[PDB]
């Protein structure tokens, strides 16, 4: 485990669609991954500075470029997935290949329904890409 | 207070469920105490060689019978409580009367968010107990 | 794979139709799960302490609070889905986060033919969540 990590500018990209993962529930989610990051020494600081709804592998691309020309500075992108989906390849391949920006993805159930446990695998998998 | 400790093989026994004290503030919890005890000169080294979740008084005794065969040479459990508790009784039976084995309480809530004041708290309880 | 495990209090919940998943479908899946957990280490001992039809996502939460009120030490409760069905979401939303009961769900395809394969695929599945 990686002490000293600070997110200070991070995004969210929701795959999942907006009738299942609201943007309520994205602000729960937030909220509650903030604290628990927090409280673990490796604080999320602040709301996301972007967080919108896409759908399809296809639109990847397009909305990754806009974030890295964008937010400079970015850390991390916490992108929503519906299940099993082509949409994770492709974000793999466009965030650590095409463009080099950090990405951490997440099944839209454990953004539906948060647990203290499945935050914490979250905040486990993000401390190792940025530590 | 004693200099020069050094606490090589350490296991953490946590008795509050997996939901409260999740697997990211243990491994926070632990990199933050070896972080300190090393700067204080009694360092926690390592991680620990053993570190499960367990349930009520009853899960007490194996465990420790089975830390004390399995991992010779162990100076230290660190156990995790949610706060008030049998388990404590039980686990100072077993540890300071039955099998012998140094055990030092911490309670979740300094677990779930370590601070360097409390991090403090809890490695001058250590130095009494093993310094020396 | 977390030896160790002993499954003593669980039950069935069947939100599939009793006439596509009968009783014997039921009891046939229980004793071939019950054969296979064994075999790996992880004993699925007894039978269910409850085995019921449950009719709509409405029923879940009234027979989760009853199943816990009931049940001194239940593990599990097993849900039986006639395939994608709301009832899942709902289902997870009772046991995860409102009254921390574990569940785990099972295709009704699943439970009127059982094979190894697809009974050692819930085992796994079990495994993961109890382990
Ligand atoms: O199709 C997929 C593939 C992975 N995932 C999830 O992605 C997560 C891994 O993301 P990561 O590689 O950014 O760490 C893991 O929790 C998987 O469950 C999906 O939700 N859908
Ligand atoms: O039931 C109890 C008793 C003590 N404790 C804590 O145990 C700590 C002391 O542990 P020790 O005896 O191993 O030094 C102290 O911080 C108490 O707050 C509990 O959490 N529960
Ligand atoms: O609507 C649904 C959603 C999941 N399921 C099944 O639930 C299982 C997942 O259950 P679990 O989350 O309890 O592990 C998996 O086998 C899915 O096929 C359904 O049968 N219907």
């Amino acid at each position: 485990f990686h002490t000293g990590i600070e997110i200070k500018v991070w995004a969210i990209a929701c795959f999942a669609p907006q009738r299942q993962c609201t943007e309520v529930h994205l602000k729960s989610f937030t909220e509650q991954l903030r604290k628990i990051s927090r409280d673990a020494g490796m604080p999320i600081q602040g709301q996301p500075c972007f967080c919108k709804y896409a759908q399809g592998a296809d639109s990847v691309e397009p909305m990754f470029r806009h974030l890295k020309n964008t937010y400079a500075g970015l850390q991390l992108v916490v992108v929503i997935l519906p299940g099993k989906t082509p949409v994770y390849a492709e974000v793999k391949r466009v965030g650590d290949t095409v463009l080099g920006m950090a990405t951490q993805c997440v099944q839209m159930k454990n953004v539906q329904r948060t647990t203290p446990q499945t935050l914490s695998n979250l905040c486990l998998k993000i401390n190792v890409k940025l530590g």
